[PDB]
């Protein structure tokens, strides 16, 4: 009917990104892929049945939140939020576009559950914004939230989403000890010290990113401890590579074959030895990690004959006190969910979204990286060069995007 | 360590079909032949080599899938697959047995792929049930599986096996040119009609089978459009006459070497020509056809057609096909014939998709053959016409 507001989109979807046509109607939302597109022909099918929306329609009523979000680095994006908890995601070509769109669509605001008023500014509103107005951190306090939903909170405000895997979100390692044969979540050594980043849980490699901070001699690369992030797409397609479209998405942007076994997510234990061996590992865990289990093993058919040669991942190989997949996603929410994860939870939270994410303290914990990486660091805008922007955003996609930052002061212990 | 359940058994294999007892204890599987057997001392050394299972173990970690099968259209066997996609099949002494053997084994149902819930009771649950309560139809529907993936689910559902060829899985030619210089996957006349069975496509050759099926007169073998199966044992070794057990169990069952090079797989072209003229050549194809290039060579070889340059070259023409949006609008017609409602009855009558009722499942009780001689004869007449999968629904499958 009338189609209150047109303007050229970008479809963010987990493994798809595609330009299209935005409309909005006086009751709906439409978006339609460009099909003649060069890079969408390119496009595999079988990722193309996975993602939804490309001829989408969405019903103003099914509408229940609405968040401004950025898309590499640049807030010219926006992720609508649907009565199912299905969500949509779209990048518009200017801030300015997001404001026409979100004050034609209904005014959910961004939600309710956060305690913050359903109003259009509020959808437009800032991370710290948002953190400031909300009651979640008392609630979290006050036991009424878990900590999974907390740190649920913290991620969606400071933009982090599952349409955008450069921007998934963040949830931390909570155990170390993925060796032994039963798990006891009342000893102290089996947690992780929830104050360090990474890099810093591990003395004899602490060293190497201090001292390399220390003998730090360049231009225009401030000093950084870390080249690598602990979160970005490539990562989560490692964590998620027995799921499809993750799988087939890797393997077409692969030669169309998988990866060595001993570099491809295979182990539990060995990732975290990785991720504190490795100079170059200073990955965090993902959501799923507590609740999906599914992503730890091989959900593909019967009798479809591969193991010839051709390569094949099979189950990520659990913790001796973790039968089968059910059984660790329990045991690893339950420890987050206990009480030394509680007490410890803020510490975290202040390197991630905390006041020691940049600057003064950020240097001081250990917990630096690739200026590149923080809020604000780069305006695509400016770069004029088709050729230069592209490989500029390659470079953003390659090193990763820290989480908006959502308060400057101490997070407040449980 | 301490055995659970101890029971006479017979494996299973590839070509291979052995007495011998299943122990099955609190965290394994175990199976040791009777060596002291008369028919197992029978068989050749080259071909028990190439069988496993005959002193195995299988690590009850390792269960992942336990789908309930039927051996020789008795519904008493079982097949267990393994977390490194391997997977072995008993066949037990009557369904009580079977259900015992399903509450010893770990709790995994028929895994995690098909949408069905890890339950016992689905691995024990119908072919029709699994097909009901399964959810691969949508992502079908839905592309996210393809036409490959979803054949093969409804063949293992269906009963279908890679253990015993005479229930080899099922797939559908696809293609009807072989001979020009270029496949254009966009001309229909290259394609092969879906709705109709092999022996339904030479229209001169159909009237012969309606013919056949008016004019009967016996009643003493209900009517049947053909005396040929699409899937047997002896097809499926044909098919794979270039690699053994196949290989060298076929010179044992010639009788020592090979067939009349005339009478014997030389060229898919040549081959589709016999199933379209010839009576007693109602042939389908199996899925090595979609993936198998080393099925084209010898290590004389097959006649790839124009547009089949090399062996990996079919292969990938021809998944294309099986893939393409010409299979795909009309596929569901073909699933209708080998699984759906007119695989029997009336509806398959029309469809001229009747076949030898020796055939079809509850057709016989080999228990009731009181006569161990006449039980053995009657099953080898098993052996011979084939055996229908089993059929998951009897409502019109939906079109992708």
């Amino acid at each position: 009917g009338p189609v209150v507001l047109s303007t050229p989109a970008q479809l963010i979807a987990p493994v798809v990104v595609a330009k299209g046509t935005l409309s909005i109607t006086t009751t709906e939302i439409y978006f339609e892929v460009d099909e003649d597109d060069s890079a969408f022909k390119k496009i595999d099918t079988k990722v193309l049945a996975y993602t939804e929306g490309l001829h989408g329609k969405w019903m103003f009523s099914e509408i229940r939140a609405v968040f401004s979000r950025r898309y590499l680095l640049q807030n010219t994006a926006l992720e609508v939020f649907m009565a199912n908890r299905t969500s949509v995601m779209f990048n518009f070509p200017d801030q300015a576009t997001v404001k026409k769109v979100v004050y034609s669509l209904p005014r959910v605001g961004v939600g309710t559950s956060y305690g913050l008023p359903q109003a259009r500014r509020i959808s437009l509103a800032t991370p710290r914004q948002l953190y400031k107005s909300s009651n979640m951190t008392q609630r979290w306090q006050r036991r009424e939230i878990s900590n999974f939903e907390y740190l649920m909170f913290l991620n969606t405000i400071a933009g982090r989403t599952y349409n955008d895997l450069n921007q998934y979100p963040v949830f931390p390692w909570v155990l170390t000890n993925y060796e032994s044969e039963e798990l006891d979540l009342t000893l102290p050594g089996n947690f992780r010290d929830l104050s360090k980043p990474i890099g810093a849980l591990n003395p004899k490699r602490a060293v190497f990113y201090a001292e390399r901070y220390e003998t730090w001699e360049d231009d225009q690369s401030p000093p950084y401890h870390y080249n690598t992030h602990y979160s970005t797409a490539t990562s989560t397609l490692s964590w998620l590579v027995r799921i499809e479209p993750f799988t087939t998405f890797f393997l077409n942007a692969n030669d169309g074959k998988f990866d060595h076994p001993d570099r491809t997510f295979s182990s539990v234990a060995r990732s975290w030895r990785t991720s504190q061996r490795d100079t170059s590992d200073v990955k965090e865990l993902i959501p799923e990690f507590y609740y999906l289990p599914e992503m730890f093993v091989n959900s593909n058919g019967y009798n479809l004959g591969v193991r010839e040669d051709e390569v094949v991942v099979n189950d990520v190989d659990l913790p001796p006190w973790a039968k089968k997949p059910e059984d660790f996603v329990r045991i690893n929410r339950m420890a987050l969910e206990s009480e030394f994860v509680s007490c410890q939870l803020h510490q975290w939270i202040d390197l991630i979204f905390g006041y020691k994410q940049r600057g003064p303290e950020a240097v001081r914990a250990l917990n630096v990286f690739h200026y590149l990486t923080y809020e604000g660091s780069v305006n695509l805008d400016s770069i004029t060069d088709p050729v230069l922007r592209e490989a500029m955003e390659a470079q953003i996609q390659n090193f990763g995007q820290t989480p908006s930052q959502l308060l400057i002061e101490p997070h407040p212990p449980r």
